[PDB]
């Protein structure tokens, strides 16, 4: 009963966790293939392969993964509102703060029309989160 209260909250979190990982992983490749299209050690093949490939990435991708990352912390919210003790409780408080930053960080990619500008207004921001939500799945098991 409360124990699938605390399996839903680490099973969401943990999606949360590898979903800034796939955001931050997508950042690092768009970061390379910027570098590689204007590298003056690569030949104009691999140049040309290099702007096709920084082209292909979409701020639709990007905003996805955002929604993904938000409702996997939305549900573990609502689970997580069930807890009663003082470690957990407090798990939760963490939960809704990291919640409130991932709206924020959804406004700030939308007011950004770069796509890498996008991704360097949330870098850090999704670095720290998901070690706030490492925090998390100690306070709870």
């Amino acid at each position: 009963r409360y124990q699938s209260y605390l399996e839903g909250v680490k099973y969401n979190v943990d999606s949360a966790i590898q979903t800034i990982t796939k955001i931050y992983n997508t950042y690092t490749l768009f970061s390379t293939k910027l570098t590689q299209m204007y590298s003056t050690r690569l030949d104009n093949f691999a140049k040309a392969k290099a702007k096709e490939e920084a082209a292909k990435f979409t701020k639709e991708d990007l905003e996805k993964n955002f929604k993904t990352l938000l409702n996997y912390i939305q549900v573990s919210v609502k689970t997580a509102a069930n807890f009663v003790y003082i470690n957990d409780t407090h798990a939760k408080r963490k939960l809704e703060n990291i919640e409130a930053e991932i709206k924020t960080l959804i406004a700030k990619i939308k007011e950004q029309s770069n796509l890498y500008e996008a991704y360097k207004a949330i870098v850090t921001s999704i670095l720290l989160m998901r070690d706030s939500l490492k925090e998390v799945q100690g306070i709870i098991d």
